[PDB]
């Protein structure tokens, strides 16, 4: 049973229902110290599973389905999310960039790992199938089954944080490896960090770790793809922000946990069978590290990271403003000149978007790619930004952030909610319902346990500072551009030398220097 | 005589010998305590003039002319430079952008206040002439003159650092002034903050201590030329002649041919002809101006891409002073220049989008979209001290590991020690490192260095005015309210009572607060 | 002829004449593509000289003797500057603390390389002088000598910014190396990154690309007085010169009378005497320098105090500053203000726990606060940039809205202007809001308020570096240790099956997970 063949059509993407369906596989997750029997049920992921079916369900509702999807370009005469197809223009990226918006819009910004996300991989496999050389034919299926059905993959690349200061291949115990070769596909095992998500996906990309030295061993120098029901794979849960808010909170409590909480799990492969279908780079360092440069999913994914980002900075910047009118503080010079910075921020990505696809080049078969320049900028400026924006909140909507009852219960309760009403009413005639809803929904965004992971996950997702801005400046000297600046600055140096200007127009100091006069 | 009339066709702007011809006139212009006899050979702003020649005679070369020309609109049958005629699609904003971006390499980002920047102000005038009521002709005129002539322009608005404390009425001994009323035209008298460049420009717009106050003879907005009875400029330091009188040109490679003197701006009794008047004592267009008179939505997609092109500049400068040191193969150092190419990019993709969400106005033009004005104006002071830091924290002892001058390699005695103990890393000859590093300390330490520092910082206004103007057009532009519907639509979701939507698990069956507190 | 024996009486340190006088010897400086005849002279330098002469004639003014002077513990009988002889207490080392402050003050925080900087390398000479074995002898009598004397030194410690990415021993064409052992001495060639003041000190300290490498020949510390054969500056441009030759003492205050030349340091096949040499072909002595040397261990509190004076300084002029444009009455420009005040109070913290935090080392010296010292070296690069950021944010325009010269307000014609337009706010004339705001320039804006911010954020290290040595001092000293113990004493306190501890609640009675996932 392929998890596509709970849709009633092959031509379109799951509904939300089928997509529940697809998922009461032989998913093995852990959570709390037991197995969860049913991923679509469990009160750890049911509603964060709903989220998502929703997604699906926008696909194919007149409200939604024309700014979302494009017919395939299989020949199937089916449609599907525009992002799960090869962009061929600037245009088509600019279409992608808004099918994104709309998607991502219906999670406020705070769902990161959307199927979108790695609907850029299933692309980059089948805008250069022929990079993969024997694994041609299983990167043109691959691309052809993501497109259809709209599967919802993530990618488990970066090594577990444990011997870091080491090699890859020098953490034999722990790092993804080549176990045993046989005719029915690989034997691998090993495990990944946090697989964000990946409880409620089809598939895992399984990739090598790129900030951290590979080393000499081939059997660390794999790619391949593992659904999340094969035999073997185990997902081991964090805390899950959902159950404690169902548990101990309400939506109106904790409105984002509630509902878009992306388990970041431990992936764990114990002797999984990948079958020779599902590999795509085998025991290969030369494309392994050909693969971010050549690829094209490292020149895809930030296109729909930054819309992503942009719309929770829509979300962040009229809260921010609507938590100040809770308190009266908007009024003054000084809190208007924060948020007004809060909204240079915001336009920012917006406008790396634009830029990204304006400035999109032609690739190879005919793909288009979004400019690789504003990729780099958006993954070294959005810590930097998400960490000045939530300070910003803090000691703008200081004490109206934590001057709130424990709970619906006490609004509920006419012994306390006569003090709310009194004491706990917002600024200018707005009711404590209201006031309390705005600053506890600015409160899940920011200070809340799932407030704090969203800060981690802001800062650290692509990459380290260091290894982003790395990677920026390689984009720079690889591209041509940093050649193209420096070619500026050569032609300002042969503009003179020490006895003067070498060009006609300047007048030389020699009728105006003083020196000899004075030290002579 | 009119400054055009220096043209020897009508059918195009000056050239730089043109130019330069025009600016020996009548103007009255002091530095060191003298009178400047003319700014065209003065040790103070003779390169400077040379410099902004260079960009005038560009216009004219054949090779140049598709990157930086466009025909007059006006049936002059003439050309000009793209920026000094209304745009009239995103195509066209598209054009003007790499237009500007091509004048701004000839001073690799140095010189912000070049022609084209108050172009922009002719173009608000063409595009919308309705705005200014009886003066509507004298915008038309303004327009088509500047368009076909290429008439140097820069504007003096912001009032004298003095008694901020109070509005634009209770310091009348010092802020620009109607005086009086005539049938030639309007006596005007007061001062203005730096009018950056001014001593090589043919024309100032004056326009309106923040809070204007109540009388409407502050509420003025007129063109005066640089020749004027009663205009004159008070220079600052001039960090050209103090590089060419101490230094040279391989010592000081920017202060000696890119300084734009931020001269005080004096109106001594001026009288202004009723043709140069566009808004006066009226204090409802003064306030209406910055919305609808389109230069404040427009002016911003210059000086941005004029920053990027600095930047382009500075991100190459920074890697070949760390070659210079041998620091670039370590992961920090790389690390600090990879930010330095993040802000750099981030500029060039402003004006992108400046121009892609570009919207009709009024009359077919069109503007650059507004947000992103606001942004590089908000960005571009904190981006600009950042980079600073960054070549100061990593270039560190190799920017002043230096010798004092070009003197000192033209000394053999000297020279032997430079040679040895003074090259740079891998190969690199010492005049080549000495020559990159100088390059990169008159780019932010030496006073030309500072002074472009504060400009970044504070040009376009002080760090709460660019924020709470960015504020603004998110608010009037609706915006703001597209984003509060989202977070209107998301709290609608839900109430005191659970989901109001039906896809999502009430926590009836999971909560376990009333089992644990009986 | 020996410098000191310039002095009328062996019982005192140099008076100010007798310090110039001792400046008059064979010493090879450059500048300028020319040979400097005479320091004392010399316009690039001639003021900075007198500047420091002020220092010494200071120590033998009645007034001021309590708290710049001690009795020498030599057995002279004689007087020096307290931070030349060896602290023996807390108490010491809180008078030497306000020792510093004194002079510091005579400078306002811009002289950083005064002579009492180095003193700290004759008092660690004198503390520990059995560290350096068979040169033990060397050790004691250098400190007598600088103690009764008050002799200059600098130190020139820190590698040319040349192939970085090489070790002290991959780039021998260019640091200071032993190339012949003899009887008289050793011989050495070599260079040193900027000598700061080197041009007016009477001896130098030389001292070991950071990675050391294989060869011991280059593991040497030694002292080379100024006037020896071989021993040369090659000067950076002169801030003083410039502002004397285009400026004045009202444009630039500071420029004009503190500017220390950051001077390349060339020897020459120097015969170095066996008197004068400290560490020889010694890897181990190097290495352990600077945890058992003491120098390390002690000029960062005369840094500290130097800084701190320089911030009284700062934060003085940015409120004057600030009454000349009117801004003061604003709460963002106030806030801004206060933070500066707050950076200011700092450094002054920092000193005062220097010395309260003292302990004692060896042969009863006292070595300040080991934690504190690396705290100034951390925190000083980020505050000194964050306060220049602060003041050009606020004063703003203030800074720029000046005329270019004292030459201006000496013309009446240009005069009658600044005193209507450039006047100061509520009353104050623009004669002195001119030069207030010239003043706060020449001290962030102009070429020595730029090499000033690139000395503070540089001068002690590399920010990784500083931060680095920070950590290290934590480590060594045992500081991470007993912060670690509270750490382990936290995790010990429960395990995974709930509190070791049996004054808490395990959660055995309220977890609700059991029957929440049947
Ligand atoms: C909430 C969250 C969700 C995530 N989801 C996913 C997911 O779905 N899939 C996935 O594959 N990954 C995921 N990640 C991992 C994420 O991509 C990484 O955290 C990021 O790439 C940084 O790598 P790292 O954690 O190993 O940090 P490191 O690379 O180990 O960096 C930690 C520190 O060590 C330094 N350092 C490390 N190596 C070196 C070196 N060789 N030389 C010098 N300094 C070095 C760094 O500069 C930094 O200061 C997620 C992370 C978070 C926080
Ligand atoms: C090198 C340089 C060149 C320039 N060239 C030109 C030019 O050619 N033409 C031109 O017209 N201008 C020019 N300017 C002026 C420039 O536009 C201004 O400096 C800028 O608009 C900031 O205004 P300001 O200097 O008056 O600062 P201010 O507005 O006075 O700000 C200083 C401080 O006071 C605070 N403040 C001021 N008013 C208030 C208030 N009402 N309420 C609360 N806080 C307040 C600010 O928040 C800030 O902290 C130039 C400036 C520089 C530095
Ligand atoms: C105005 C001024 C006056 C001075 N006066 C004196 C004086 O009188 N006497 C004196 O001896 N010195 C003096 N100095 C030198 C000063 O002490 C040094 O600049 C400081 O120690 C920093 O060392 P550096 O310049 O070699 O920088 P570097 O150490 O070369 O650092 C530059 C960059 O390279 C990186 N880097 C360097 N090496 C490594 C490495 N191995 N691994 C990783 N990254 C690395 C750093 O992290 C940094 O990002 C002065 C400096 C200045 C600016």
């Amino acid at each position: 049973m392929k998890p596509e063949d709970f849709r009633a059509s092959t031509q379109r993407p799951f509904t939300g229902e089928e997509y529940l369906k697809s998922l009461q596989d032989g998913r093995e997750i852990y959570i709390y110290g037991e197995r969860v029997k049913d991923v679509t049920t469990h009160p750890a992921f049911r509603n964060a599973a709903a989220s998502v079916a929703q997604l699906y369900d926008a696909l194919h509702k007149p409200e939604m389905q024309d700014s979302l999807c494009w017919n395939t370009d299989t020949g199937s005469g089916g449609y599907t999310h525009k992002f799960f197809r090869v962009a061929k223009s600037a245009d088509d990226l600019r279409q992608q960039r808004d099918a994104i918006a709309e998607w991502s819009r219906l999670s406020y910004g705070w769902m990161g790992r959307t199927p979108d996300y790695k609907a850029a991989f299933g692309c980059a496999l089948g805008a250069n199938p022929g990079f993969y050389g024997q694994f041609e034919q299983n990167a043109r299926n691959w691309y052809t089954r993501i497109q259809e059905t709209g599967l919802y993959f993530n990618h488990a690349i970066v090594n577990p944080p444990i011997d870091r200061h080491l090699p890859t291949d020098k953490v034999k115990d722990v790092y993804i490896k080549l176990e045993k070769e046989t005719d029915a596909g690989i034997i691998v095992s090993g495990a990944k960090v946090v697989a964000t998500n990946s409880a409620l996906t089809h598939y895992n990309m399984i990739g090598f770790g790129s900030a951290q030295v590979m080393g000499e061993n081939p059997d660390f120098a794999l790619m391949f793809v593992a659904p999340m029901d094969a035999d073997g794979v185990k997902l081991i849960s964090r805390a899950s922000y959902e159950m404690v808010a169902g548990a101990t909170g309400s939506p109106y409590d904790y409105p984002l946990s509630s509902r878009f909480d992306e388990n970041d799990a431990i992936l764990v492969m114990d002797n999984v069978l990948i079958p020779w279908e599902n590999v795509l780079i085998y025991r290969d360092f030369d494309r392994c590290r050909r693969w971010t440069m050549e690829g094209g999913f490292a020149r895809m994914y930030p296109l729909q990271a930054c819309v992503r980002l942009a719309v929770k900075l829509d979300f962040i910047t009229a809260l921010l403003k609507k938590s100040l009118e809770c308190t009266g503080t908007l009024e003054f010079r000084g809190v208007q000149a924060d948020l007004g910075e809060v909204v240079a921020w915001r336009n920012t990505f917006w406008a790396l978007s634009d830029s990204m696809c304006s400035e999109a080049t032609p690739w190879v078969n005919g793909a288009y790619l979004p400019d690789h320049a504003a990729l780099q900028t958006y993954r070294v400026l959005a810590p930097m930004a998400y960490a000045k924006i939530k300070n910003i909140i803090e000691r703008n909507v200081t004490s109206g952030l934590i001057y709130l009852p424990s709970s619906a219960r006490d609004l509920n309760n006419p012994q306390i909610d006569q003090y709310l009403a009194k004491y706990v009413r917002g600024s200018n005639g707005m009711d404590h319902v209201q006031r309390i809803k705005i600053l506890k929904l600015m409160w899940d965004a920011i200070g809340s346990e799932f407030g704090g992971r969203h800060e981690l996950y802001e800062i650290n997702y692509s990459g380290s500072q260091d290894e982003i801005r790395l990677q920026c400046l390689r984009q720079a000297q690889n591209s041509g551009n940093m050649d193209k600046m420096m070619a500026m600055v050569d032609r300002c140096l042969s503009e003179y030398d020490q006895d003067g200007w070498t060009v006609p127009h300047l007048h030389n100091n020699d009728d105006i220097n003083m020196l000899d006069k004075l030290l002579k």
